[PDB]
Parts: structure tokens; sequence; C-alpha cells
């Protein structure tokens, strides 16, 4: 029995409420809150500059530092940094980016990062300005993570489309 609240339950190991992911952060603590990453973790807009805004630009910080160190992440690839104020820790996942011309065969490397947490609060990878439509990320994500997985959809009529289509 964890802290998640009004989620609808999809799967023996999914679960999705209309939420900002932002908000949801803020209000629960999550051990683990994915951001939708790029490879340069530069969070200035989407996912990323919500959840970095809402952390005073504090994880924009440590994002630059960890790349300073390390180089950028791999499409598919991922990092754990420090949650801020939102979570123990961050999981920077980087789904492709439609619009730039990344392989959507990608999306499902992206997902098996969440196989590594027991629990996750996450989006749907390659939504938003990434340009995949969430109704694929959606099953993708049914069809590869294992861990459990709490789904925060922003949008109320995407988070009902996503629902009624569920196979
Ligand atoms: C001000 N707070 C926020 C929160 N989210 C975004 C964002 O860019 N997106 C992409 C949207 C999405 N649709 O489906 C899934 O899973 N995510 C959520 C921007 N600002």
């Amino acid at each position: 029995v964890n802290s998640f609240s009004g989620y609808l339950k999809l799967t023996d190991n999914v679960y999705i409420k209309n939420a900002d992911i932002v908000e949801e952060a803020k209000k629960v603590k999550p051990t683990v809150v994915v951001n939708a990453a790029n490879v340069y973790l530069k969070h200035g807009g989407g996912v990323a500059g919500a959840l970095n805004k809402a952390t005073n630009n504090a994880m924009q910080v440590e994002s630059d530092d960890y790349i300073a160190t390390n180089g950028p992440l791999k499409v598919g690839g991922s990092c754990v940094l420090s949650g801020h104020n939102l979570a123990k820790h961050c999981l920077h996942v980087v789904g492709p980016n439609v619009n730039k011309g990344e392989d959507i065969q990608l999306l499902k490397s992206a997902y098996e990062n969440f196989n590594q947490h027991e629990v996750l609060l996450a989006p749907l990878l390659s939504a938003g300005i990434f340009g995949a439509d969430p109704i694929h990320s959606l099953r993708v994500c049914v069809d590869t993570v294992r861990t459990n997985v709490y789904l925060a959809v922003f949008d109320k009529n995407l988070y009902d489309k996503l629902v009624s289509s569920f196979l």
C-alpha cells in the first residue's frame, strides 16, 4: 500500500490519472518521478521545463554538472539524479523525439529503464512536444514495464481517450 490516490487501474501493473505530473509529485513526493528528458538534459519546456521550474532551476543546475562530467545520454537511455522537492529521485528518460527524426522503435528501450525501479510516477514517454501518438506510447508502456507505474496524463480529453480506447 502506497500513497497514490484516485488512480484508475488499467492493467496488473499500470495505473492512470488525469493530473499534471508536477502537481502530483509535489503532493505525493514519490520515491521516483520520471522526467521526459532530452539527451542534453536541457529542461526548457514541456514536462522537463515544468518539473525544472518547480525545483526553482535546481534540476537544471544539477543536470548541467552531470552533462559536463558524463556527456549526453543516448536516445532510449536514462540517468538517476536528485528529485529535489518533488521526489527522492528523478529518473531522466530520453524517449525518441519524432519531430527530430528519431526512431520510434527506441520507445520500448526508453520504457525498459522503468524496470530498474519498483514504483514510479511517470508521464507517457514521447508524448507532448516529442510528437509521438500517446495511444501508442501507452501500449508500449503496458507491454514493456513490469514494475508499478503511476501515469499522470495532463490533458483530461487525452486521458479520457486513452482509457476509452485501451485494449
Ligand atoms: C505546466 N505543467 C506542464 C505539464 N506537462 C507539460 C507537457 O509538456 N506535457 C506533455 C503532456 C502529456 N500528455 O500525455 C502525457 O503523458 N504527457 C504533458 C507541460 N507543462
